């Protein structure tokens, strides 16, 4: 290739961006029930599980694993 | 004007983004290749911060 | 595409953005229904923890 | 011969490495799990690199 | 006493020790005196890929 | 000093121990609270894969 | 199991790993043509094993 | 009477499972252990559904 960047570099950059993506999704989860002055988890759990699933895919199975 | 509890949720949301950026940093180690110890140093420091955030900090 | 120097420079650049985000958090410690002193103590706690991280980053870390 | 004694020492080192890797598999049996796993991975790879690269049996 | 996940972690620990023993065998090739080494390498890798990729403990 | 025949006998002895270890793993399937069919599915898979290895070791491998 | 139990089990396994490494060391210079070079090998093994053992019991996840 | 009808259905399910198991037993007769394991897995899946999630569980 006549490209400056290597495949290893491109994948590292992608993995770096994936951490930011995951940070954003986890940020979302933190607002569950922020409208509720009271205490209590089912909504939170749904997010936890979907994020874990994406995170397992990213680092286990994806093109950047 | 927000309640403290609302402000803390916002702060926690933002803390996830801060953690994301640190974790992004870590992924760049050796991209151009201490190799694995460099990465381990970041793991250990990010974990210490995450542990503080969710366990000891004002937003725990 | 990157030397190690360049990659480290890029990591240092990202570290400033991470620090910005943590300092942004510290600016939201005030609230309606909490005491000013309690919120002020939060600010002090954040400040000390951010300074500890900055000191590590620029002093002791792999990117110092 | 020193060579045959060295092969035997290398065979033994593989078994020591197996026992260390066995310890790694028990992490989290009961994030920190991933920190622990990474630390064992690295210590083990460091020992392997020493055994086969630097040690008297390299 | 054990959950299935704990039992599987124990089995994975044990599989590292079995791999260690096979790798130990490989190290004795030519100890008395290379395609032979390659045969072991390839067959160990096949087993290791199965264990961690496809087996009941993967 | 060591002959090739002796080296091969040593490798064969070690192979028996490796097989013993994989057979020991097989025995733990369903050790926990488990349904007889889950157990038996796992046991079959271990049995067949161990048998395949044994066949290779004693029939096709450098130590056969 | 508890984390304490799992850690105990890992420490017990570490002792066996250390035993196997130390066993290796005993075979250096087994030949009757052994000299200062063989003793140096022994020391090189001793030092590496001590580094690992100090890590295990001082700094590791199982310390 | 629904209970009786379900009992008869469960009785028949055992015969259906037996016939599938009968099929599995012919694998490799003419001599691939993966073929047998595929059958094991698919029979288990069905048996688990029958006694665990199905209308006759």
């Amino acid at each position: 290739s006549n490209a400056m960047m290597t495949k290893k570099e491109r994948i590292a950059i992608q993995r770096s961006m994936a951490e930011e993506a995951l940070g954003k999704l986890k940020a979302i989860r933190q607002l569950c029930g922020a409208e509720d002055s009271s205490d209590s988890m089912q909504e939170v759990e749904i997010w936890t599980n979907r994020i874990k699933e994406l995170e397992d895919w990213l680092w286990g199975e994806s093109p950047i694993a």
